[PDB]
């Protein structure tokens, strides 16, 4: 395995877990070496959208240890897409577990310290069994692999052009908070748009009004403004990133910075020297000029990244590699 | 038993089974096994890419079977596909492979006389492994069917149903493509109506919640004391086949006009009745709608009205062949 050379793309790893709910309860899980899912032709899961899914990442810290990432964090918003979807919700302690089970058993494809790669675990939760008609599914299953990933761009930080959409990931009242599968299908088409007219993604406005900025691809926005606060949207259709939770945390409570979470109007771009998009799979991505209107506004540089966001990436890959000590209950070591 | 027939899925012979690789759908095939075997990093199980139809095939009087407008069904799919960007079934592909479920199961079709269908699930699923948000590579396109009651909500008899404040679909989202999100938002809306003791949810304009766009997952109509046949039209309503039918025979066979516009909900007093239509039930008759905690009740809590049982009347039978179809709308299997 080439570590340098990953980067986020499905791998076939030894072992994930697999759990089956029937009869109200969760069975005990098991390990398997299957990747294929066997699934009713019926599945609410393939009909209805019942689906969610969640995403963290392990590294190997210096010393030889291995940090999860916040799974706790995982484990709550998964118990809220799972209610928002009348789907079984798997209890904090047993999800935890699970996560760590899997990176026990996949421990040969976790990068080496220094590579900037990680182990990506992906958790889901999918309505299963013979059904017909939209209703909750009568099984479920909650399953995880993992994949070995690398940089999400190549080459390091670097900014990135994005385009304002037309279209709307989620309803005002819908279930944008929620990470579930209908919110990504309906980002299929903008997305495209977006890259067949050459930028990194699609930003969505508030679905309402299409006045302020909601999120940008499947990532989070950040503005830094003159006078140094990170603002982020906050709205009912927001999907509330655990990346964008932890930003906010090591700003107010390490970096000394200010944190507003409110409006983001699109007509008022001008008031961030610099902006970023945040998630897990990318950690932070730049933004380097959003088009809206067919005009590039630039908020910093289209060839440098801003120092605040250096700084926030400095801090944040810090904690998650174990090279700057982790805020409190953060770290699970596997 | 023809008798206790509703909406539930039991296992029929065959389901026809299509992939999609490189760039072309194979040929087809019909196969015993109703068990998926698809990647864990399947789109449709990760990214919501997937979408599905609906159609009956009837056993008529003279021992033929009709399948019920299967081209338009044909159609909405190629779009459904299209907004999800999902290879499209081209339309004699598709109705090809729906008759042949149907031949292969005709067995489980009821007996005419019984209101009784065979009702085929054709549906278009991302697959293969794959991570982060994108259009699969591979693809499954299949149908099962199952044999289906149509007085399974009921018939004719009125139901109570309840505005949401929440929406099933966004104003510029997969609203008017039939992709399991929007079923998927609607699971809990549903669900509160129903704990409410409301038969079902009804969902409007998630811009501004004025207009009547969804009732459950049937649409909308109403008819005006001045005798208009009205149903919601916007970019987020799902374009219903049975909404078309009625539409097309309202206005050639019951000489109605019909206005495809805005339905207000502080208007419902402009109409004297209001149903919702769909595949599996044909019409269920609309007794009252709840808004503000008040009941609007628009014909009887008991009784369905006059221009819905023409209306029913008149769709049914064009189905069943007990009366002359408009051209083009059945297909002979
Ligand atoms: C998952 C996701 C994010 C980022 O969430 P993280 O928990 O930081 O990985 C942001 N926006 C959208 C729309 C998402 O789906
Ligand atoms: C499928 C559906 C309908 C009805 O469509 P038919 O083609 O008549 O079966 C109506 N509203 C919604 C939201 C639907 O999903």
């Amino acid at each position: 395995i080439n570590w340098d050379k990953l980067g986020f793309d499905y791998i076939k790893t030894d072992k994930r877990y697999l759990s089956y709910f029937r009869n109200g309860e969760w069975d005990k899980g098991t390990l398997t070496e299957d990747n294929v899912l066997h699934i009713s032709e019926g599945s609410t899961a393939l009909h209805y959208g019942q689906q969610c899914f969640e995403g963290m990442k392990a590294y190997r810290c210096k010393d030889g240890s291995i940090n999860l990432f916040r799974p706790d964090q995982n484990a709550l918003r998964m118990q809220r897409s799972c209610a928002r979807l009348l789907m079984p919700q798997v209890d904090t302690e047993q999800f935890i577990e699970a996560c760590k089970a899997v990176v026990r058993a996949n421990e040969r494809f976790i990068p080496p310290y220094g590579t900037g790669g990680a182990l990506y675990l992906r958790p889901f939760v999918i309505g299963v069994g013979d059904n017909i008609g939209v209703r909750t599914a009568p099984e479920f299953i909650f399953s995880i692999f993992c994949i070995p990933v690398g940089a999400y761009f190549k080459g390091g930080l670097t900014p990135h052009n994005f385009q304002i959409s037309s279209y709307d990931r989620a309803a005002p009242q819908g279930t944008g908070a929620a990470k579930v599968g209908g919110n990504y299908a309906a980002s299929l088409m903008p997305g495209s748009k977006a890259k067949k007219a050459h930028f990194a993604d699609a930003i969505y406005l508030d679905p309402m009004t299409h006045t302020k900025i909601e999120e940008v691809g499947s990532a989070n926005f950040f503005g830094i403004t003159h006078d140094n606060k990170f603002v982020t949207p906050n709205s009912p259709s927001v999907l509330p990133g655990i990346t964008r939770l932890s930003l906010i945390e090591l700003a107010k409570t390490r970096l000394g910075m200010e944190v507003v979470e409110g409006d983001v109007f699109i007509d008022k771009l001008s008031d961030f020297k610099e902006a970023g998009a945040c998630g897990t799979a990318a950690v932070i991505t730049p933004i380097g000029g959003i088009d809206y209107n067919d005009h590039l506004h630039v908020f910093h540089s289209e060839t440098e990244v801003g120092p605040v966001t250096q700084k926030l990436y400095k801090e944040l890959t810090g904690v998650q590699t174990g090279d700057i000590e982790a805020p409190a209950g953060w770290i699970v070591k596997v």
